[PDB]
């Protein structure tokens, strides 16, 4: 049926703490608490102007950003090893970045 | 669309003084006089800063707060018993939480 | 964050403004502090008469706008009154309920 509830179960299969957000600040789904997201989003909007091209990730552990689509960003709080996180993102995209760009176009 | 209308009619079935607001303070629906409602906001602000969990309530009678989703707050003025109020909120959540969460997402503009 | 958007909204029409609390707390301001400190005792006394929430008070070039119980907008401007009242009505629609929650008068 509806994605987002599908994206979150995917992510939770390997990370407890995440958020699926849009570029303006809209949280579509999040297990990260509001206090952390409020201080986190201004940093993400900055990097979004030219440091995270669509399809790329950005690391500052425990925070990680993945621009799945042009408008949709995944935010992780994790200490997983790098290759696991990149692997999660690669799979998440190839199973979701089509449906997600279709449901949340810019 | 009609989600807030359905939320309102569900609450009005039991309490007459209520409001539904966003967690940034936007009033979506309120039968409480806007002046009286805005004076409960110091309490709400403290609840949100202490990150009261989704599904949890807070009682300062006659005022009652219920965090149905991350971004949607139910407010009551009521003298009804706590066990009835807590049942009302759990049924309210069951029927409307998922929809409210999609219709009213938290936003950090 | 919310105050940073308030500042940006105001800045689209006037450049000399301040957003303060009832007790005088500066939240954001492009007005020289020299001016604000000689301007606050006037605000305090207007607040006493309980200049109502939503109303403004003109003393050109100075304008006060009580957006919420606890938040005052101050402008130094030589714009016309209708333009100032229109900016205020717009400002209040976009920000008053948010501001009321972010900066509640306590007790
Ligand atoms: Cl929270």
């Amino acid at each position: 049926g509806p994605i987002i509830e599908n994206c979150a179960a995917f992510i939770e299969k390997t990370m407890s703490k995440y958020a699926i957000t849009l570029s303006d600040g809209t949280i579509l789904k999040s297990t990260i608490k509001n206090e952390t997201l409020k201080k986190t989003f201004p940093i993400l909007k900055n990097l979004l102007k030219d440091q995270i091209p669509t399809g790329s990730s950005f690391f500052k552990l425990p925070v990680v950003f993945f621009r799945v689509t042009d408008n949709v960003i995944v935010i992780l709080l994790t200490n997983e090893k790098e290759n696991i996180i990149l692997s999660m993102f690669e799979l998440f995209s190839t199973q979701f970045a089509e449906k997600l760009a279709l449901e949340y176009p810019r």
